[PDB]
């Protein structure tokens, strides 16, 4: 993921592409901040192509949707020609680099947060390699910049830090007594303690860093481009609500026509899936009924910005209707503020004794773009969807959808799993946003869309602390 420079102008690009790239060469660039620009070289001359993402998916002008940039890229380079990636030397996005950091605050650090194989890179003009070993010590080797390049004092010279980390982590120094300075794993400083949320939120909140940190996860989405081939398969395309957004096969739902553009979501189980096109009806009825799911979470209106987001998929209330093998009897509509509850009974027609509650919950007041200003109506949603799925005996996973099931769903999804660890543990635990988003993530692509919506996940965090 080379390719994405995170603090480049559109003139730095153009210069980039025109003294050190060729007619094929690319990079991706954070533009209107929220937005993407895709700047490719093509006939002697820089194009930039805006990319676009409110929360739902990333919006190509002149191509497709995406659940991630390494995503678009893949297929872009799979399938204006983008051939050559013009990689990034910026270290900022890293997950080993400190910038500014005394040697005193990052043996701090170590000693503290650090295991075996725990290293960091911070910042006149040099940096310094502080790693972690034993079960214990830690050691700081020098890294000269000379002449735009990097050097331990010997050997190779490096054109950025990452090359000469990703060199050292395969080839590792041996001190001349037997150390081996083994890179295993960056320093994890994002895991906070529950109880201290509020003053992460604050520092998180200064120049800002709630950017810096959710950039720094987005560049470990090269790491989850997993095969998504039952999803591409001709017999599925339509059933699908975005060619490109598809889910991965080793988590994909699997129906015993075994196709829905869904994923189990294991942190209490989820089904993170997208909105029901009207050829999917059936398929998603039959999910429901197979997973035993007892709780349905819709984050859309079924009409957003005149685009249809998700077909109704329920009948009226107290209307009956079949969807194939399936039937569902809408039982009760319940109205709140921020919400609709339905009650649906779900069975298999020619099969009475296979009846059971399924308690759709509908959030109806989600802004048309980027987030809520205030958590509290989430988080209320939130809690009485837990309660209802709790109060179930062996109820299945809570299944949960928006319109393309990644953005809104991952957000929810993400908040819930983040709460529950404060329902079981209490205040007195560890919460890791980041770790939790990256796990989640690796499940179904993109979950988690926006700068947005994941400083939305730690406000809605610090007010469930709060209002404890
Ligand atoms: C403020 N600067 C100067 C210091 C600083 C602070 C925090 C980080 C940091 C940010 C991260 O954003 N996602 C992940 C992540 C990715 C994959 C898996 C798990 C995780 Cl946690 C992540 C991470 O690991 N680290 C360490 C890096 C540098």
């Amino acid at each position: 993921r080379r390719w994405f420079h995170p603090n480049i102008t559109g003139v730095e690009a153009e210069n980039l592409l025109l003294t050190r790239g060729v007619d094929g060469s690319f990079l991706a660039r954070p533009s209107n901040p929220g937005d993407f620009t895709l700047s490719v070289r093509r006939n002697g001359a820089v194009t930039h192509i805006k990319i676009q993402n409110t929360g739902d998916y990333y919006d190509l002008y002149g191509g497709e949707k995406f659940a991630t940039l390494a995503e678009l890229v893949q297929y872009y380079m799979e399938h204006i020609e983008l051939k050559y990636p013009l990689n990034c030397a910026d270290p900022t996005s890293e997950r080993w680099f400190h910038g500014h950091l005394s040697g005193k605050e990052a043996e701090k650090l170590l000693t503290e947060k650090g295991k075996h194989g725990s290293f960091l890179v911070r910042e006149p003009g040099d940096f310094v390699l502080s790693v972690r070993t034993g079960d214990s010590k830690v050691t700081h080797v020098m890294i000269r910049c000379q002449e735009l390049k990097y050097d331990v004092g010997g050997g190779e010279r490096f054109d950025s830090l990452t090359d000469l980390v990703e060199h050292y982590k395969k080839n590792p120094m041996v001190e001349t007594l037997g150390t081996v300075l083994q890179l295993k794993q960056p320093l994890n400083t994002t895991r906070i303690n529950a109880a201290e949320i509020e003053s992460r939120v604050r520092e998180l909140s200064k120049l800002q860093g709630f950017w810096e940190e959710f950039e720094t996860l987005q560049q470990q989405e090269c790491k989850l481009l997993y095969s998504r081939k039952e999803g591409q398969r001709q017999e599925n395309k339509n059933k699908n609500r975005y060619k490109n957004i598809l889910p991965f096969d080793h988590t994909r739902v699997v129906l015993h026509s075994d196709y829905i553009n869904a994923n189990i979501i294991m942190p209490k189980s989820y089904i993170a899936t997208q909105g029901c096109l009207q050829n999917t009806v059936n398929d998603f009825w039959r999910m429901v009924f197979q997973e035993n799911s007892r709780v349905i979470v819709m984050t859309t209106k079924e009409v957003e910005r005149g685009k249809s987001k998700c077909v109704k998929y329920w009948p009226d209330e107290y209307a009956l209707k079949e969807y194939g093998v399936m039937r569902v009897r809408n039982v009760k509509e319940s109205a709140a503020h921020d919400y609709t509850l339905r009650e649906l009974k779900l069975s298999k027609v020619g099969q009475g004794n296979t009846e059971r509650t399924v308690w759709q919950y509908h959030f109806r007041t989600w802004p048309d773009h980027g987030v809520p200003s205030d958590p509290g109506g989430v988080l209320d949603f939130l809690e009485e969807v837990h309660h209802k799925q709790e109060s179930i005996m062996d109820a299945g996973p809570v299944v949960v959808h928006c319109s393309a099931g990644i953005g809104r769903t991952g957000t929810f999804i993400v908040i819930d799993i983040l709460i529950d660890i404060i329902r079981e543990k209490g205040v007195d635990c560890d919460i890791d946003v980041p770790k939790t988003i990256q796990m989640v993530r690796s499940q179904r692509s993109g979950m988690v869309q926006t700068e947005a919506q994941y400083r939305f996940i730690y406000m809605a965090v610090q007010h469930y602390i709060e209002t404890l």
